[PDB]
């Protein structure tokens, strides 16, 4: 059962943190046992199970943008990545015909990393944001929000969403792809959230008899795992849980049908 993810956003926001966070939850089954600034893009793939659901997640990480001083085409290597995927997909369907044998390697969701300043999107970000949204799923977050306060937290995910609207940046999940009242409730609630305030962890500690993913500080451990320390599991619940399937069906019947339908001609 494959499940490709994509971390995206500015260098130092936690995205390679937050993939092996992903692969270490400690909902899992069983975790693969075993960094620095990201200079290529790699994709870590593991078998991954919960409680009756198993997952072959492929994670690919991306290098930072937003650091030189023109920033000016910093979206064309992950772009150039969603694109090639379809292209793939969209040659195997033309040579062997049958789904059945074609890996899909087709990004399913792209997780953007949103800087924790506590005002608005910036510049390059909407610039970012309005061009992935065109190709692929888009649940954008905010990055390393231990760093704000959880009021702040909650204003600034306010001014966020003021913002995407306003740039008619359409993040998952979109309200035009509500297919029922039931979809509209379960899906007001996870869009009053996006973008998540989330903590990203790789080390484990031992916290009152629990291993359990964390940041260690001089305070105490900020527990990446627990709804009253971040909103991680929203994000993690919402990729591999309830909508992991709804991400890849408009990822083959929307975004790539896109792809396909205008390549072909
Ligand atoms: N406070 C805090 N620090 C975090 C969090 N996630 C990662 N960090 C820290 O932030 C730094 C950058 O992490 P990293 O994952 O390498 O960021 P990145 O986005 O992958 N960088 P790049 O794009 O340049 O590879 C490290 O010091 C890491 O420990 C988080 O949720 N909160
Ligand atoms: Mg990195």
């Amino acid at each position: 059962f494959e499940f490709n993810i994509m971390v995206v956003g500015q260098s130092g926001l936690g995205k390679s943190t937050m993939v092996n966070t992903l692969f270490k939850s400690k909902v899992w089954k069983s975790n693969p046992p075993g960094t620095p600034q990201t200079l290529q893009l790699h994709s870590l793939t593991h078998v991954i199970e919960e409680k009756g659901v198993k997952l072959k997640l492929t994670v690919t990480d991306t290098p930072g943008f937003g650091d030189q001083i023109n920033n000016d085409n910093c979206w064309d290597p992950i772009l150039g990545y969603i694109n090639e995927q379809y292209e793939q997909y969209l040659q195997e369907e033309i040579l062997i015909t049958r789904q059945r044998h074609i890996p899909d390697t087709r990004v399913h969701c792209c997780v953007y990393f949103v800087p924790p300043t506590g005002h608005c999107l910036r510049p390059l970000d909407i610039e970012f944001l309005q061009r992935l949204c065109r190709t692929v799923n888009v649940v954008p977050v905010i990055a390393r929000a231990d760093s704000l306060t959880m009021e702040e937290r909650e204003a600034f995910r306010r001014r966020i969403q003021q913002n995407l609207r306003t740039h008619c940046i359409d993040v998952y999940p979109q309200m035009c792809f509500d297919e029922d009242i039931n979809d509209k409730i379960l899906n007001s609630k996870l869009r009053d959230r996006i973008p998540f305030a989330v903590v990203g962890a790789d080390q484990e500690h031992l916290v009152n008899g629990r291993c359990v993913l964390g940041r260690k500080t001089k305070w105490g451990i900020i527990e990446v795992e627990n709804m009253a320390h971040c909103e991680f599991p929203l994000l993690r619940d919402l990729l591999i849980r309830s909508h992991l399937q709804d991400l890849k069906d408009i990822t083959h019947n929307i975004h790539y049908e896109n792809y396909r339908v205008i390549r072909l001609n």
